[PDB]
């Protein structure tokens, strides 16, 4: 702790500025010693720099010495009797007026205004005494919140301040010191706030450890760099590097690199380009149909002729038997946690009953059958282990009776122990229609004495049995819509599949599902989720198919039948209308169905990429000019014998469309091509594998990480002499690419940059040659001056490091891997291994030895001989000597060197140990206890920067993840924030900014309509071709502040010293790759498998395996965070855009625009360079040509998927053409269709209905959407979840969408339920909303109605409106609410969720009325035991029920649920009107005279929908202060010393927020639907004037100075907010040039004269004064209520105040004439001073003696009498020669 003391006098002494004034307190506190003193001192010269400032600020010299103002004045000769001891912190005198001062810094609104206060009173208390000598007093006072002052470097201030608080916290001294109270104002006094800086200057507390590594790296990026150029020189460089480059070009030296597109060979080239193993040129569609329906087991099941034999047994399955309750009451009790044979034998005689009465052949499958627990229970050893069992039985007993009395006695014992068991809570036994029949009298020997027959059924794994199929091929047609719910039941009987528990011929498992009247069972033999085989039965039949589906990844086709069948009809109804197209309309229907059929039958990722790859084919065939390497990117790979028939389908298709015979529409194909492509999102966005993809990521990282020739493999903490050696090396070669002024010429696609093009792009900025001239009159700021780390918990992953000692570990124990490995495979082996030719023929006996060499003679040499010797040996050796350490356990995560946590969990770890216990940054990596104290040019002294590889999925293909730990993200987010805020002060990014993405959508819209050239760009390889070396080495040679060269050269080092940091990374290589890596090369060491690839990061692993040490990190100068650097890379990615557009354009004569977000790119060419492209192809092509070369030699790319055209336009996947609209119709249906979760299913409705909210607005047809809505209520009815009117809507028509939002459609359709009810409510709240909206109630049921029972509400707002209530038979309406005293207790992939939802809405979810354990069953027979209850159910399902309020009472356990639905109706009514509109009280006026008539599809209209801050802020303020100071000041506001005490009042607004606290940019519709709807019938200048009438208003109560912080202290204030030059400047007065030439600069300095056109201003009442003078003055208008708001904050509690001020008020506006008749007085008095205005009133008429005109008479003085006269005909009296007459006798 002496460091600390000894450290900060070191900081005071050097960074104090020179100024004799602080001299005398520096010494003081520059020579103590003990602690308390030099909290004292050290506080006390803090306040004297806050003083010092202030006072300068203001303009009142420093009271330096501490006099006393008596003597101040008597040492300024004059006369003072005798005053209290007052001590000021400045003064200043003007003439006879006087102006004091006294600041202080509190930081809490509660405990700030008591020192304001205390202060004011202490200086009117002498005031009073003053004023008997001819004196003014002004009592200034200023309240500043914090101690950031000015002569001091603020990052030296808050270590100051830091230091103290610590040392303070000395327990014993700070007990017996001092209380809790000076404690407590102390400690919150050091509060840490987060200033007014960054936070990465507080670098300069650390010791600065550069070396000569830093230097060297500094000037190899500084060397040959020449950043000065003239604007002169460049064009020159342009020029001859332009002839260059045509000249050597036009010679064929270099490589064309762009074709001109020609259709046939398009078509050509797509037609045969699996030209190998599909061997045809053309196919015919009717050999495509035949062999279509009979490809795949399931797509030959799903076509096939199944259910011809149905007569009457198509209309049995209502006719249930008793074996089916049976079976639900066994499952049901088996979860309340031998008997197995009790259930056989109990459904065996249920179903022996059923077939002797009914003969049912229900349950039976050949020769077994399905007992409880989806087991397929055989009959045989059923009845063995039952004899045996009772044979077992009956001996125990007699070592008389019977087995028959046994049997028959062994049911009710257990029958009766699960009728008691189930009554625990709630649900009864007699719905479970269970007849006690069962136990007949011959039970043992019935059961004995009972055989069948049939078929044995059993899965097939092997092939040859799949040819010979039972019914016929095919006998279903496509037009009908059949085979899509076939599809449907199935797809649900295997995602229930996974539903099976552990459960623990010998075992099997079945599933039945039933198919239009024939039921079918899907059998299989393994529980859990991963892929296996499934086995389709019947008991007519057997084995209809098999096949290897997986459970997973079948989700989107339950209950999804109809709205795949509109979906392909509104697609082709789009081309119908194309004459040329006719006669083969019937050909299109048939494909596109058969597509998305096969798309759903076999999900694979394959498909999903062959279907993707068609939407750039697409955009190429319409556009001019392409990438030659185009078609070669569209050939990746397929594999099995279904994906070849989908390319031949899509093929037949393409060719069908885009014939060389049509020329009608263009637009519409278009459009239906793109939509066929997106059917990709029809699949899954899962992976089928996981270890599979978890090589493909490190493939995609480490191989051009090897071809540049940069791995550094094991890195140690401390950087030896080599890493640095070649760091530098690479970093010197990275700069040296050349071209077209050289030999080999310029070769592409190769990291590098090239220094004459840096150093031009660098002079080019540095000349305000790139800056347009809104952007250069504005001067960029710096910055540095703008921090919650609250964003860094978003949920996602953090690493965690590991100790063993004072160091951290970085390395994979060799030794102990391999261990491992050998133990896995011999795990994996010895399970499976010995289902081959085993005994000793080439391979089982290798493995049994080493295997039986871990459990705890020839075969030595028969294994030995191959010259696996040796090693072989060591590794005995090894695992032996490594065993005896120990298990499976220990060492499992011992060779693990990470391990993952929580996001916030860390946070808190980090929040416990600190001192402020809040989310600050710079609090949290620079000031604590685990923090560095030095810093070399690799990272800190903690280590350095390390990050951890995982994968990330998508739609096509997967995207990297790198993850960190806490302190790499800490030091990341500075250097994002700054560049962050740099790149905004430029235009054209659109990463994060939204106004700049709606300027592209307008311009790329108005340049496809003039049919201007459009170029679509996409770079390819962004992430690992980039570089933090790049940007460093382009900062360095930035200049942004021209004008000062003082603080840029500061703030440059910090982010050099980060990106530094940055370049020294440490990434870690994943465990399970590790793993296999050993695993196969200990394979291949022996020799056991394929060995044919041997890739070529297998070598890599194997070259450092085969000398000992294992790869574990790897660092490199090749590679920029994959997702960490965004903002860097796109400010990066503006520059260079601009300044290509910038050369492009010097060398011909047009111009081009450009817009880009990260690597995406649109660039608009301009009239010239169209009208060029019609006139010299060739200079054209090569102007193109350019640009790419230019392009490249600044390490950006072009990838071969990059278009240029005059058709369409896209940018972020949103493409445009001329007149028409695109919809992705296929994309929303696609993401509806499996978006469900595991919530409250309250909030999946939400979910849904924001995502076809969504939808709605691009052209989905809104029949689509009623139809999925109703798949989703479907879907919940599956669950037995009952449905309330408060979930969806599905009858919902446009305007409810474009119009309304949620609360309206439930409105809308609660109306439609129970109508001829609702319309007297609308009637009474349309006059109940037109009273409240003149506040006449305004109180009571906001406090009452909307308060207590809301039995009789409606009836007391009826009558107090005076309307007929509704009608008794009205109030019986409810709704059964679940959740009516606590919610409902609810605790990867999408079918798993939705299987977890079904198990736990079956399960006890409901809370009682206290704490208790309910089902819902139980419920259900609750309310249906009282016979008076009657429900009723709608068409689509939703339930509603009737109770009569005879019995609402008496029986009050049930009854504690349901709610009265009407008072729920008006309360959301009322909210929603609010919200919206007036205009929804209307009456719902439909339309239907109308004409049918041709609706062109396509053919669409834009609408937009039908839509003050301060005031909210200030009800907060003023009415919830608790609430408001711990959720607004922290998140953005430091008001604390502001005032708001004179400002307007609402009284709706004020009602709305106590209510609220107790209680589509554009839309895209269809014309034929804007005509069937629905319809209702029926600041700045405020701103600015509030100001003006708070200042007026403050003028008449007392005196105050006018300066820089008088003024901008209050509330009502335009503190530099989007406010253009002028907008209020007229309003201001004598006030307008103020605010300008000293606020709205950034000068704080007080007013002068000289502000008008040596003496402060002073603000009188109204006018301004100086020294007794008046200069001029401003009054604005004012309103009765505002003098009503006025009487009420003024006249209080004193009355001479009220009294003085309305006369004063009142003589002033009077010799202006001015005129009073807007307002009234008398009526107005009254209203504000309910009880005794008339006392005031005859004060004020007695103050002023005139006569004042006001709202219809005028009143006056008399003095023979004492009273007031009202100016009138029927008076008498006469009064200033006017009649008139008394007030009030
Ligand atoms: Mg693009
Ligand atoms: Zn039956």
């Amino acid at each position: 702790m002496e460091d600390d003391m000894a450290c900060v006098k070191d900081l005071v002494s050097k960074y104090l500025a020179d100024n004799e004034r602080l001299s005398r307190q520096k010494l003081a506190f520059l020579v103590q010693t003990e602690p308390r003193m030099l909290l004292m001192e050290g506080l006390k010269l803090l306040s004297l720099c806050i003083e010092i400032d202030s006072c300068n600020a203001n303009g009142c010299e420093h009271n330096s010495e501490d006099k006393s103002v008596e003597r101040i004045l008597h040492d300024h000769g004059i006369l003072t009797p005798s005053l209290c001891f007052v001590v000021p912190d400045g003064y200043k005198l003007t003439g006879n007026v006087l102006i004091l001062l006294e600041c202080f810094v509190r930081s809490s609104p509660a405990n700030f205004e008591q020192k304001y206060i205390e202060d004011f009173k202490k200086l009117e208390q002498l005031k009073e005494d003053l004023k008997s000598v001819d004196i003014n007093l002004i009592p200034l006072i200023d309240g500043r919140t914090s101690f950031y002052n000015e002569q001091i470097p603020d990052w030296v201030n808050d270590k100051l301040r830091d230091t103290l608080f610590s040392l303070l916290r000395y327990a014993q001294e700070s007990n017996s010191l001092f209380e809790e109270s000076e404690y407590s104002r102390l400690c919150e006094s050091l509060s840490m706030t987060s200033g007014r800086l960054s936070g990465v200057e507080s670098l300069n507390v650390l010791l600065d450890n550069r070396s000569s590594h830093y230097e060297e790296i500094i000037a190899s990026c500084h060397q040959g760099i020449n950043n000065k150029l003239t604007a002169h020189e460049v064009k020159l460089q342009i020029e001859e590097e332009y002839q260059v480059f045509r000249n050597r070009l036009r010679k064929g030296e270099i490589t064309g690199q762009f074709l001109k597109v020609d259709k046939s060979r398009l078509l050509n080239d797509f037609n045969n380009l699996y030209v190998d193993e599909v061997t045809a040129t053309k196919d015919n569609i009717e050999h495509l149909i035949y062999q279509f329906k009979r490809a795949s087991p399931i797509l030959r099941f799903l076509y096939a002729n199944i259910g011809e034999g149905n007569g009457e047994e198509r209309h049995h399955t209502i006719k249930e038997c008793q074996m089916q309750y049976w079976r639900s009451f066994l499952n049901k009790v088996k979860s309340l946690r031998k008997l197995l044979l009790i259930f056989d034998a109990l459904i065996l005689l249920a179903s022996i009953h059923d077939q002797t009465r009914h003969k049912c052949s229900k349950g039976w499958l050949g020769s077994c059958f399905i007992s409880v627990n989806d087991r397929l229970v055989s009959l045989e050893s059923t009845k063995r282990d039952l004899e045996k069992w009772v044979g077992r039985r009956q001996q125990s007993e007699r070592s008389p009776p019977d087995k028959n009395q046994i049997l028959i006695s062994m049911f009710q014992k257990t029958i009766l122990k699960a009728t008691a068991a189930l009554k625990d809570v709630g649900i009864s036994v007699e719905h479970y229609k269970i007849n006690m029949e069962v136990i007949c009298p011959d039970s043992y020997d019935l059961i004995l004495n009972f055989d069948v027959s049939g078929v044995v059924p059993t899965i097939s794994y092997q092939r040859t049995e799949d040819e010979k199929f039972p019914f016929i091929m095919g006998g279903v047609e496509l037009l009908e819509s059949t085979d899509l719910e076939r599809l449907s039941s199935l797809s649900l009987a295997l995602v229930n599949s996974m539903k099976t528990s552990s459960t623990v011929c010998k075992e099997a498992y079945c599933q039945e599902f039933l198919l239009s009247g024939a039921e079918f069972q899907l059998i299989y033999q393994k529980t859990g989720e991963c892929s296996k085989c499934y086995a389709i039965n019947d008991n007519r039949v057997g084995e209809i198919c098999s096949f290897y589906a997986d459970p997973k990844r079948y989700f989107p086709a339950i209950f999804s039948a109809e709205v795949l069948q509109t979906t392909v009809s509104t697609m082709i109804s789009w081309v119908k209308d194309c004459s040329e197209l006719e006669e083969q309309l019937c050909n299109i229907n048939s494909l596109t169905k058969m597509i998305l059929v096969l798309i759903l039958a076999h999900p694979s990722k394959r498909s999903q990429k062959l279907l993707q790859n068609l939407r750039y084919f697409i955009m190429a065939y319409v556009s001019d000019y392409h990438h030659k390497d185009l078609i070669d990117k569209l050939r990746e790979e397929l594999i099995t014998d279904v994906e070849f028939l989908l390319y031949r389908l899509v093929r037949a298709l393409v060719n069908l469309i885009l014939s060389e015979d049509v020329k009608s529409m263009m637009t519409n194909r278009f459009k239906f091509i793109l939509n066929i492509s997106y059917m990709c999102h029809f699949i899954t966005k899962e992976t089928p594998d996981r270890l599979t993809d978890q090589i493909k990521c490190f493939e995609k990282f480490l191989e051009p990480k090897l071809e540049f020739g940069h791995v550094s493999i094991n890195p140690a903490d401390v950087a030896t002499e080599e890493e640095l050696d070649d760091m530098v090396y690479n970093a010197k070669k990275f700069l040296s690419k050349e071209g077209c002024t050289s030999i080999k010429g310029p070769d592409y696609k190769k990291p590098g940059v090239s220094k004459r093009f840096l150093s031009l792009l660098t002079s080019s900025f540095n000349n305000g040659s790139l800056f347009k001239e809104s952007e250069v009159k504005r001067e960029i700021k710096d910055p540095l001056v703008t921090a919650t780390a609250l964003d860094l918990a978003s949920n996602k992953s953090v690493v965690v490091n590991k100790y063993t000692d004072g160091s951290r570990v970085l390395n994979y124990d060799f030794n102990k891997l391999t261990a491992l490995a050998v133990s896995q495979l011999t795990e994996v082996f010895s399970r499976k291994g010995k289902h081959l030719l085993n005994k000793q023929d080439y391979d089982y006996k290798v493995q049994q030895a080493m295997s039986n060499l871990v459990l705890g003679a020839d075969l030595d040499e028969i294994l030995l001989d191959g010259g696996a010797s040796v090693y072989f040996d060591q590794l005995k050796e090894t695992v032996e000597r490594i065993i005896d350490q120990y298990d499976m356990g220990r060492l499992s995560d011992d060779v693990r060197i990470s391990e993952r946590e929580s996001n916030s969990e860390a946070l808190s770890k980090a929040l416990s140990l600190t001192n402020c216990t809040t989310a600050m940054l710079k609090n949290l990596c620079f000031y604590s206890q685990e923090s560095p104290q030095s810093y070399s040019s690799t990272g800190p002294d903690t280590g350095r920067l390390k990050f951890s590889l995982s994968y990330k999925e998508q739609v096509g293909g997967n995207r990297e993840l790198y993850i960190g730990d806490l302190r790499t993200k800490m030091f990341t987010r500075l250097i994002e924030d700054y560049f962050e805020a740099l790149s905004l002060q430029l235009s054209g990014s659109c990463l994060n900014n939204e106004r700049e993405f709606e300027n592209a959508i307008l311009s790329m819209k108005l340049n496809v309509s003039l049919a201007h050239v459009s170029y679509s760009m996409d770079h390819s390889k962004w992430g690992p071709m980039m570089c933090p070396f790049l940007f460093l080495a382009t900062l360095q040679n930035l200049i942004f502040l021209s004008k000062d060269l003082q603080a840029d050269i500061k703030g440059r080092d910090y982010l050099s010293t980060l990106l530094t940091w940055h370049m020294h990374k440490m990434v870690e290589i994943p465990f399970n790759v590790v793993s296999a890596m050993m695993k196969s090369f200990i394979k291949a060491q022996l020799g056991l498998k394929k060995k044919t690839t041997q890739s070529i990061t297998e070598d890599f692993f194997y070259s450092n395996f085969q000398i000992g040490v294992v790869p574990s990190h790897v660092s490199s100068i090749l590679d920029m965070g994959q997702g960490i650097l965004h903002n860097t890379s796109d400010f990066y990615a503006l520059i260079s855009e601009r300044f290509i557009n910038y050369a492009i354009s010097c060398i011909c004569g047009g111009t081009i625009d450009a817009y880009t977000s990260s690597d995406d790119q649109i660039s608009l060419f301009d009239q010239v360079l169209t009208e060029l492209m019609q006139r010299d192809p060739e200079e054209f092509k090569t102007l193109i040509e350019f640009h790419y070369y230019m392009s490249d030699q600044l390490n950006k790319f072009v990838s071969p998927k990059s278009v240029i055209g005059r058709f369409v336009a896209e940018f972020k996947s949103r493409f445009y053409v001329w007149g028409d609209e695109v919809p992705l119709l296929t994309k929303f249906v696609a993401a509806a269709l499996h978006n469900i979760k595991c919530k409250e299913p309250h909030q999946l409705a939400e979910t849904i209905d924001t995502i076809i909210d969504q939808s709605v607005a691009n052209g989905v047809p809104v029949h689509l959407c009623n139809l999925i809505q109703k798949r989703t209520l479907s879907l919940l009815q599956y669950a037995r979840y009952p449905i309330d009117p408060f979930l969806l809507n599905c009858e919902t028509d446009v305007r409810d969408w474009v119009d309304g939002n949620r609360s309206y459609r439930i409105m809308r359709q609660i109306e439609r339920l129970i109508p001829d009810a609702c319309g007297r409510i609308r009637s009474m709240l349309r006059k109940l909303y037109n009273k409240l909206k003149t506040g006449q109630l305004h109180e009571e049921f906001t406090t009452n109605y909307l308060s207590s029972e809301h039995l009789s509400s409606l009836s007391n707002l009826c009558e107090l409106l005076g309307v007929e209530p509704p009608s008794e038979s009205d109030l019986e309406f409810s709704w059964l609410n679940l959740a009516a005293h606590h919610p409902l207790r609810m605790v990867s992939s999408i079918a798993s969720g939705f299987v977890g939802l079904c198990r736990t809405l079956g399960s006890k979810c409901v809370r009682g009325p206290n704490k208790e354990s309910l089902y819902i069953k139980s419920i259900q027979s609750l309310i249906s035991d009282i016979q008076g209850i009657e429900p009723l159910i709608d068409s689509h399902g939703v339930q509603y029920w009737r109770v009569p309020l005879n019995i609402r009472d008496g029986n009050e356990g049930v009854i504690s649920y349901f709610r009265p639905l009407l008072w729920d109706y008006m309360c959301i009514s009322l909210s929603t009107a609010i919200e919206l509109g007036a205009w929804v009280l209307g009456e719902p006026k439909k339309v239907r005279v109308l004409e049918f008539f041709k609706h062109n599809p396509c053919d669409y209209f834009p609408l937009k929908p039908a839509a003050g801050l301060n005031h909210i802020i200030h009800s907060l303020r003023r009415l919830y202060p608790s609430v408001f100071e711990k959720h607004i000041l922290p998140f953005m506001s430091d008001l604390a010393s502001t005032k708001m005490k004179w400002s307007p009042r609402i009284k709706f607004l004020d009602l709305c927020v106590a209510l609220d606290v107790n209680c589509e940019e554009h839309y895209i519709v269809l014309s034929s639907e804007l005509r069937l709807s629905h319809t209702r019938t029926h600041s700045t200048s405020d701103a600015v004037d509030n100001f003006m009438r708070q200042i007026y208003f403050e003028s008449y109560v007392r005196s105050f100075v006018a300066t820089t912080r008088t003024l901008g202290s209050f509330t009502w204030f335009p503190h530099k907010t989007s406010v253009p030059e002028g907008e209020g400047l007229q309003r201001l007065g004598p006030f307008s040039s103020f605010v300008e030439k000293a606020i709205h600069k950034g000068i704080e300095r007080p007013m002068f004269k000289h502000d008008l056109m040596p003496v402060p201003l002073v603000v009188h009442r109204g006018g301004l004064w100086e020294c007794d003078k008046k200069l001029a003055s401003f009054t604005p208008v004012v309103q009765d209520q505002d003098l009503e708001m006025f009487v009420k904050e003024v006249g209080d509690s004193s009355l001479d105040l009220l009294i003085g001020a309305l006369s004063a008020m009142i003589l002033d506006r009077l010799k202006l004439r001015m005129q009073w008749s807007e307002v009234d007085i008398v009526s107005m008095l009254k209203a504000a001073m309910p009880s005794n205005s008339v006392k005031v009133l005859n004060a004020v008429l007695e103050a002023v003696d005139d006569w004042v005109d006001f709202k219809g008479y005028a009143l006056c003085y008399s003095k023979s009498r004492k009273k007031v006269m009202v100016h009138s005909s029927g008076g008498k009296l006469r009064l200033k020669g006017r009649t008139c007459e008394e007030l009030v006798k």
